[PDB]
């Protein structure tokens, strides 16, 4: 609609706590940066979340809750909550700040001429080589010298122009939050395709790094439920993976992990990624290893055997176990025991990725959803009286 409260600026939706948090303390959004997000008791309620400042926690997030008219504060009620929001960003009357303006992912401007991603190659500079492979590298480069950006490249005679840029037209239809944000390309031979930067590399990497052999057991939740929100988001679209793994999982500021994939060259067809022609053994499920049959239920599969890397912190997959013998043991039924450290009922959602029966696999909404709501403990049986 126009009028309803999911077409303003600041609503964002059912999204996580954590994922308020991140949106808000990212670059381009003032102090007093707001947004209105549903909480966790109920569909009816709502939660606030504003950017604020101490001199003490520095640049935080404070919450408020929004119950039931519709108030913070017993004091001052509203008719619906875009009259709350409206009244609090007046009138600075209890809150930590005054409401400035809604929260923005600052993405940076193009040349807006239709390829509304096409850029000039002078806007942007490479600076430090990523990664390099038989195709094109990978760049660290900045965007008119202020934003950080990843830029993938194309070596001439390697690739056509149009197989190159397939993986840039699948990434102007998938455009979510945790799936790697496309900047911007340059259609002219080198081809560049510019991205958002995840500073911190791939999530396998980040794992076996210093700073994440000290992450606790939330933080790990909390980065998997975002990978599985990621692929709940192509779930919605139909699109699959097929190479789901915490090698392709790129990490961020705040623990921010992002859906990725790289070598597309195997998956290219006529110009287009077909996931059923000629894989990772350990990771791609049984079905589709013997059968070729790639679906959305065996990256359910892939994020099973993804959860076991985050959980042990990057330890490989089957460990003393050769190529060969994981398929003919999955095959009779076997699977991972409880890894190290993981706790009971994250290790039944575990399993219930890896039954042989396909349409038996938890969906990526499920997985989300648990993950998400995987330390917010049951309500107790209360009777309820008319
Ligand atoms: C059936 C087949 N299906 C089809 C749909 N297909 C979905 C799909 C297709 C293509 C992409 N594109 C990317 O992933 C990508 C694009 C550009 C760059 C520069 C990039 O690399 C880095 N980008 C950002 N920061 C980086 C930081 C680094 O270190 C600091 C780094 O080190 C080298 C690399 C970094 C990664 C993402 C998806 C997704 F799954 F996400 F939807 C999945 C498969």
């Amino acid at each position: 609609p126009v009028d309803s409260i999911q077409a303003e600026e600041w609503y964002f939706g059912k999204i996580g706590r954590k994922d308020a948090e991140r949106q808000l303390l990212s670059p381009g959004n003032p102090q007093g940066a707001f947004l209105i997000r549903e909480s966790e008791t109920t569909k009816g309620a709502y939660s606030l979340s504003i950017r604020d400042w101490d001199q003490t926690r520095g640049d935080h997030v404070k919450h408020y809750k929004i119950r039931k008219g519709y108030y913070i504060t017993t004091r001052v009620q509203f008719n619906s909550v875009q009259e709350l929001v409206q009244h609090y960003m007046e009138v600075n009357d209890g809150l930590c700040n005054l409401l400035i303006a809604p929260c923005t992912i600052m993405k940076p401007q193009t040349l807006g001429l239709k390829d509304a991603w096409e850029i000039s190659r002078s806007s942007i500079t490479l600076e430090r080589r990523l990664g390099t492979g038989c195709f094109g590298d990978v760049w660290l480069g900045t965007w008119n010298g202020s934003t950080k950006v990843a830029v993938k490249t194309l070596k001439p005679g390697t690739m056509s122009p149009k197989a190159f840029l397939e993986e840039a037209q699948v990434m102007k239809l998938l455009r979510h939050d945790k799936l790697v944000q496309l900047y911007a390309v340059v259609s002219e031979e080198p081809i560049y395709i510019v991205t958002e930067f995840m500073c911190h590399g791939s999530l396998l990497d980040f794992l076996k790094n210093p700073e994440g052999q000290d992450l606790r057991l939330p933080q790990l939740v909390d980065m998997a439920a975002q990978v599985a929100e990621g692929m709940a988001y192509m779930e919605r679209m139909n699109y699959i993976h097929r190479d789901l793994r915490a090698a392709n999982i790129l990490v961020g500021e705040r623990l921010a992990c992002k859906i990725a994939d790289f070598g597309l060259a195997r998956l290219i067809k006529d110009d287009e990624y077909n996931p059923c022609q000629g894989f990772p053994i350990k990771w791609t499920a049984p079905e589709a290893a013997l059968f070729g049959r790639f679906t959305i239920k065996s990256d359910v599969w892939s994020f099973g055997i993804l959860l076991t890397e985050l959980i042990t912190k990057g330890r490989i997959p089957y460990p003393g176990m050769n190529k060969r013998e994981v398929l003919e043991q999955v095959e009779q039924g076997y699977h991972m025991p409880c890894p190290p450290g993981c706790p009971a009922s994250l290790y039944e959602a575990m399993e219930q990725t890896w039954r042989l029966d396909p349409e038996e696999r938890p969906t990526f909404e499920y997985l989300q959803s648990f993950l998400e709501d995987y330390f917010t403990s049951a309500e107790p049986q209360y009777e309820e009286i008319p």
